[PDB]
């Protein structure tokens, strides 16, 4: 409603206020970021609609563009809370702006993908390495990552088709999960006597498709520090 | 498709050849069996509208009618494999036919309640009598009654997104269950690891609710033993 004050947010991220987006301008879909190369882009783009689920692409901007129809007068460059610029497959820093390394390449292309739950009544969210691969595309392949939620024995279903609008479930060996104690990516929590482990996917298993694939130059957004857009979450 | 040759099992049950539904005139709509006489049938329906999970009414006849709109030239009284007549409270027998208790009373009223998953690659099915009451209506209370279907655990989730167009998922005890090995109405299935209950509502649970509450005379489906309509599970 007002569709506005989800520019307040981005606005308070110009001038440096590094933050996670919990929480904030809640109601307004908010994503995860990936910009490749353009070299890259055709091979992200397959990726991408070969594998829905982990992958789901709001927005893509034109090469060397930094900017997105998901939020009119916005800049990628600096209105995400903090950022990782990824060199040669390993992780080379994390500023609060990217202007600088965009401009490193001329022809860069940039992937947005990224309550209703807990309005019906039900750290960063511990993320498992699956044993289920993707659909490759060129360069690009790797098995799909994992966000555990852990959700009451009864809402399992209500979290099914509420959010339809899960990869797995329990069994977390079948996934080749032998111990959710050790995430994939550090964490861990507290899964309780009548809850039961539900699996997302997320724009973790994108990323990790490139870092593994050796992608000389990416940018992305860190962890729990994504791009909140001007559009509702009910669109 | 052809919308016909379920008026084909239907005329073979007619003859009197008793037999489970399951699989015949598959792709049509198969439903349960509830008649009550009329001075029940108000708070039957009210039950029915007050718990639309375990309790999915398609069609309610005319008082003392036994045709459904569920299929143009059919019978209720011969168009089912098997029925179990019960009076005041107990069971007191199974016919194939039901013609003669359905002439006992003159204002009877019969509630129709009621494989595309199989589609996407996922005895008596076992239930249990869980601790999670339903809103009860007039002289009609009780808890729900589940179905229990072991799922893997992959298509737990695209068993609900699929299903939606389960009240409960795994943690048993949570619904008042402490062992799968003894079902409420016998069985026992084979659940194997990497599977997962999965929880389901039934027609059982509108007759435990007729049953436990005293109602004098009503006449139900036997187990396995259900209505066929003219109806294509995809409306």
């Amino acid at each position: 409603t007002d569709a506005e004050a989800a520019r307040k947010a981005r606005a308070t991220y110009r001038d440096g206020l590094v933050a996670p987006t919990s929480g904030i301008a809640p109601g307004f879909t908010q994503a995860n970021m990936i910009v490749l190369p353009r070299d890259w882009a055709f091979d992200f783009l397959l990726y991408a609609q070969r594998n829905p689920k982990p992958c789901p692409v709001l927005d893509v901007s034109d090469p060397g563009s930094p900017t997105t129809l998901l939020a009119p007068g916005a800049d990628l460059r600096t209105d995400l809370p903090l950022y990782r610029i990824w060199r040669d497959g390993k992780l080379a820093e994390e500023t609060a702006d990217a202007t600088s390394a965009w401009a490193e390449r001329d022809d860069l292309v940039a992937f947005l993908i990224g309550t209703p739950m807990v309005e019906a009544g039900i750290s960063n969210v511990p993320m498992y390495l699956t044993n289920r691969p993707c659909r490759p595309a060129g360069r690009l392949k790797g098995n799909m990552v994992v966000s555990m939620r852990p959700i009451p024995a009864s809402r399992v279903a209500d979290a099914a088709t509420i959010s339809g609008r899960p990869v797995h479930v329990g069994a977390p060996e079948q996934i080749g999960i032998s111990d959710l104690s050790k995430p994939d990516f550090g964490d861990a929590v507290r899964i309780e006597p009548g809850e039961v482990p539900v699996f997302w996917a997320c724009g973790v298993t994108p990323q990790a498709a490139v870092m593994a694939s050796g992608v000389p130059f990416a940018i992305t957004h860190a962890p729990g520090h994504m791009f909140i857009t001007d559009i509702p979450d009910t669109a």
